[PDB]
């Protein structure tokens, strides 16, 4: 029953057919259960260790690469000679790789934790509730309660399921559901019905939501729903229901893939219309088997070459480096692919409370009627000095420190502030300072009552824990509270019903203290209070208090204000029903004006520039706030969110005047807004489904379980550090100081390692366009294998591994948050670029088939037989060119290959340094620019050196320690590679403009 709230106690009973002194008989229960299920959310998806270890070969990549192993573990097996040594190396470290990769992404996977399985978080083991079986209450388990149940719940409990309360058994029942709707107080409950079928949950005043917690009391109530049907149960389906898409660079890298294999395919089919010349040769002898393997070798290496091996590791590194920098800036990343989507922010909805502000209540400013006569008025505005909980300030009129005490309509404010409130103060020690024990508006109240100190009392005379209440007190063992008539968002107010305690049995003296929001407040108000005196509201006066309301609510002043009555004569004690809240309104009219308060809810200090650095990086920032419209456009002004004097009528709305808009109007009302007041948690949602619909990249505050499904629906949800677990796990990043400033500088910081990023996923891909020119040029010209998988390899994950961290660590442009935010379609190699990479990827092809080449012909320690075309052929049985001699297997010397790859080696390290700038000249941007690199190029040369020397390592790699000649050699054709791509620069940098 979904609509308990709005229904009666007898029509709940009724529409389950059950007995509330009773319960529901076995037959009711088995039926129930089999209609309702159990009321628990569903259980996760269980995903098997051999189901995770499979999706891990899933990607397009892997499974070439996989492949690849495959062929290169069978060409392993039929191979000619005896090099077992160094044989099954090769498909063993493919195949090693391939473990260690899935082994990354099992463990990943297994300390990971989904925001659902966490709201479970929030339903209990056990519950207690009465059946017909027995006459005791009974506890069961949670997990078995169902509707139409009698259940029952007291002080320390934690709400089963969605209940609709039958009675009151307390005096009073008190919830905490604080992680639902926000509501830090503990909130009072009550039996009658709530009449709108559509109540948010904070007026379903006579529900229990499963999850929450009763803070005081005893109730007795009617299960109307459980499972995936209640409050928190439809949290979690919208939860389920959303799908997050991959990240920009996610997506990019699965199109690179995609692509890729078509490329590899596509070169393979290549190699062999280069080769269909073999059909014509004769079909006796021949090296048919030889030249199979000879194909399906340079196949190997061909995928092995085109893939950047190393690249996901390169990325891991420098998103764990950069997050954990994050983190000393308060910005806690979960989710790692997250800091590109930040960098790419373009929309910032954020919470005010805490975020924007800094949740300090204090009223600044407050006053009282001075005098009345006719069309005559004046009223006596005072000052207060001191922004801290802490009663350290002092009042003021026309700047000029003034006793309180001597005004009465003074002590009669802070009597109402003293009496009608529900906080206090506290002296943290761990602090040392004070904290708010309460509402923070209420606080600001207590505070306001010390500060006044209407009766001059000695409190200097008390410690800082003791004065914390000094005023305070004084004014409570005056009047007695009898019961209070808590705040209603219908009415707007509140109020206490007092009673003098120095008059014992006396028949008058009763009164009642009014607090709330002003235009309510003072419209159920028929007199006006002028010191002790009173006289009639009149028209003349009731314009002047609005008059100054609207000053210091809508002004710079930005003010929440709140208008403080008295019922000079309330209603006799009996004749009031105090368990109707549709009737306070009531009991709090004829009421007599005292004055009106305003307090000041703190900008942070370093909010006001980081609005600016977003209006300057091109962010828009919405503001989300629980402050009336006036007030919040107000705000949104004094921060920079709306200029001091700009039409902004149709870019603030209210939750209301929202959901008046049809839906076409709400799309567009989305994309020009910078402030929603007074909205309820769906709207978030909402919100960010319009945003989306504009491709905007949205970043999205929250803290409570019913922000989770926003939290999840954004591309960016950001969640406080001082919230919820539930709001924290569904979230992206967590503010561990809750400061709106610590999104815009983790927003710039996402900028920065993208940008580097981009340099390094250049550099680490533009390489392997090198290795495959090399491979299919060996194919084309028939040479033998300048490069192998094993030496390739360990070029993609060692010696341009390191290189490319240190890109990671570039300094950043100094105009980072001076342009737009970077479009998510923003190709990573296009136009000039593209064709550079293809140039540079030529260059370094020939530069390493040369150096092969080079030692096989003109060599002072190689093979002399310049010319001889090692393309005619590697099969030696003709000896067509050599006349007289018995030697061949150096074709498979380790010598040529050496030269091969210390070009690839030295070429790449030249081409980290061509990468620290895409366009700017070595000479504009030194090397030294960025003293990783260079360090890191001296790591991985020196390790190039350890593959050479270090003896296992030499065969292994089928390498060979090059000669001085044969290293001058290397630089002489590796070097200029600098030149290339200096005069590429020049061109993109002159003769490209627009
Ligand atoms: C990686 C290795 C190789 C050999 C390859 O061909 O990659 C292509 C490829 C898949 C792309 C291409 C490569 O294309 C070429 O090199 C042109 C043909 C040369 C024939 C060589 C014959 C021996 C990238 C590498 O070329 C250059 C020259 O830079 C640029 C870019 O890549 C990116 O933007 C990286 C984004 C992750 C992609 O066109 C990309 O495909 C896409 O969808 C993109 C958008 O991804
Ligand atoms: N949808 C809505 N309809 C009507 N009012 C809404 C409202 N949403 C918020 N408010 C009022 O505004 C204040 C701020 O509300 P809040 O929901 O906490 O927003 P934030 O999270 O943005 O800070 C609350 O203070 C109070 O009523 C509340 C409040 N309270 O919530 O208990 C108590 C008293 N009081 O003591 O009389 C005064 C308040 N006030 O604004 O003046
Ligand atoms: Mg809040
Ligand atoms: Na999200």
């Amino acid at each position: 029953m979904e609509a308990a709230h709005s229904k009666s106690t007898e029509e709940c009973l009724a529409y389950f057919g059950v007995s509330e002194t009773t319960g529901l008989t076995p037959d009711q229960v088995k039926r129930h259960l089999e209609k309702y299920g159990h009321n628990e959310l569903p259980a996760e998806e269980g995903k098997s260790l051999w189901e995770l270890v499979i999706e891990q070969f899933e990607d397009l990549l892997v499974r070439i690469l996989l492949l690849a192993a495959c062929i290169s573990f069978v060409l392993a097996w039929f191979e000619e000679g005896e090099e077992t040594i160094t044989a099954f190396v090769e498909p063993f470290v493919i195949l090693l790789i391939l473990i260690a990769n899935a082994i990354v992404g099992v463990w990943q996977e297994r300390n990971a934790e989904n925001a659902i399985e966490a709201l479970k978080e929030y339903e209990p083991e056990m519950g207690k509730v009465y059946r017909a079986d027995r006459k005791s209450v009974q506890r069961i388990k949670a997990r078995d309660i169902v509707p139409g149940d009698i259940v029952e719940v007291a002080v320390g409990d934690k709400v089963p399921a969605d209940i609709r309360i039958l009675s009151i058994k307390s005096t009073t029942l008190r919830v905490d559901q604080s992680i639902l709707t926000g509501e830090s107080v503990s909130v009072i409950k009550h039996t009658e019905p709530v009449p709108d079928p559509r109540a948010v949950n904070q007026d379903k005043k006579n529900m229990l939501f499963s999850g929450t917690n009763i803070a005081a009391g005893k109730a007795l109530g009617i299960v109307a729903t459980t499972g995936v049907s209640t409050e928190i149960g439809k949290i979690r389906d919208q939860m389920a229901a959303t799908e997050q898409d991959k990240t920009p660079l996610q997506q990019k890298l699965d199109e690179f893939g995609e692509q890729l294999s078509k490329v590899i395919s596509l070169i393979c089919v290549a190699v062999w219309l280069i080769n269909i010349g073999h059909f014509n040769d004769p079909v006796h002898g021949g090296s048919w088997i030889r030249g199979a393997i000879y194909y399906f070798k340079i196949a190997v290496a061909l995928a092995v070459a085109a893939i950047p091996e190393g690249l996901p590791a390169v990325i891991t590194t420098c998103l764990a480096l950069g997050t954990r920098r994050m983190a000393k800036k308060n910005a806690i990343v979960r989710s790692l692919p997250s800091v590109e989507t930040l960098g790419c922010t373009s929309v910032i909805c954020s919470d005010k409370t805490g975020t924007l502000t800094t949740n300090q209540m204090s009223v600044c400013k407050m006053f009282i009627i001075d005098k009345v006569d006719g069309d005559f008025c004046s009223l006596n505005e005072f000052s207060i000095t001191g922004s801290t909980y802490a009663p350290e300030g002092e009042v003021l009129k026309n700047d000029k420190p003034i006793r309180s005490g001597q005004f009465d309509g003074l002590v009669e404010l802070a009597t109402i502030c003293a009496l009608c409130n529900d906080s206090s103060l506290d002296f943290n020690e761990t602090k040392g300072v004070y904290e708010k024990v309460g509402e923070a508006t209420e606080t600001a109240l207590t505070t306001l009552v010390e500060k006044m100190n209407v009766f001059n009392t000695e409190v200097r005379n008390l410690s800082k824990v003791e004065r914390a209440n000094a005023c305070n007190s004084v004014i409570r063992q005056l009047m007695k509270k009898e019961f209070t008539l808590e705040f209603s968002r219908d009415r707007k107010s509140m109020s206490v019903y007092c009673s003098p305690a120095k008059s014992s049995r006396a028949a008058v003296g009763n009164k009642m203290f009014v607090k709330g929001a002003p235009e309510g407040v003072i419209d159920r108000c028929n007199y006006v209070r002028v010191g002790t005196t009173r006289v009639p509201m009149t028209g003349p006066v009731k314009e002047k208090i609005l008059s100054v309301i609207k000053e210091w609510g809508t002004g710079r002043d930005t003010l929440r204000c709140l208008a403080l009555a008295t019922r000079d004569t309330p209603p006799k004690r009996e004749e009031m029903v105090l368990d109707d809240s549709s009737r306070f309104m009531e009991y709090e009219t004829d009421l007599t004006f005292v004055g009106v308060v305003g307090m000041l809810d703190p900008p942070r200090k370093e909010v006001m520039g980081s609005i600016q650095l977003c209006r300057d990086a091109g962010i828009r920032v919405i503001m989300i706030t629980g402050d009336n419209k006036g007030t919040a456009i107000a705000i949104c002004r004094r921060i920079g969110i709306f200029g001091e004097n700009e039409e902004v009528a149709d870019r603030a709305y209210t939750g209301r005047e929202f959901d008046d808009l049809p839906l076409a109007e709400q799309r567009e009302a989305c994309r020009r807004a910078c402030c929603f007041a007074r909205v309820e948690p769906s709207h978030k949602s909402k919100i960010v489904e319009y945003l989306q619909s504009y491709d905007e990249i949205t970043a999205m505050t929250g803290d409570g379980v019913n922000d989770a499904p926003a939290l999840k629906k954004a591309e960016i949800g950001i969640a406080m550090g001082s919230g919820t677990a539930v709001a924290k796990t569904a979230s992206e990043m967590v503010l561990a100081d809750d400061n709106f400033s610590t999104i815009v500088a983790a927003v710039e910081e996402g900028r920065a390692i993208y940008n580097n990023m981009k340099q390094f996923i250049r550099y680490l891909i533009s390489s392997n366009v090198g290795e495959v020119v090399c491979i299919f040029l060996t194919a084309a010209l028939g040479l033998p294998e300048a490069l192998i998988p094993v030496q390739l390899l360990w070029v993609n994950l060692v010696t341009d591994g390191l290189p490319a961290t240190a890109l990671g660590f570039n300094p950043p442009d100094l105009d980072i948050m001076d342009r737009p935010p970077r479009s998510p379609k923003e190709p990573l190699i296009s136009g000039w670029l593209f064709f550079r990479y293809m140039a540079i990827g030529g260059y370094v092809g020939a530069a390493t088939v040369g150096a092969a080449a080079w030692w096989f012909m003109y060599a002072e320690d190689g093979p002399g037989v310049t010319y001889h075309q090692l393309t005619h052929f590697m099969q030696c049985t003709e000896d067509h060119p050599h006349f007289e001699g018995l030697d061949c297997e150096i074709f498979e010397a380790p010598e040529p290959m050496t030269m091969a790859l210390s070009v690839l080696v030295t070429i790449e390290m030249c081409n980290a340094l061509n990468s620290l700038s895409e366009n700017q000249s070595l000479m504009r941007m030194p090397p030294w620019v960025n003293i990783w690199l260079l360090g890191s190029i001296c790591l991985s040369m020196s390790l190039h050196f350890l593959i050479l020397y270090v003896d296992p390592l030499p065969m292994i790699f089928k390498l060979k320690a090059l000669d001085l000649t044969q290293w001058l050699m290397v630089l002489k054709i590796s070097l200029p590679v600098i030149g290339l791509d200096e005069i590429l620069k020049f061109i993109a940098r002159n003769y490209l403009e627009g």
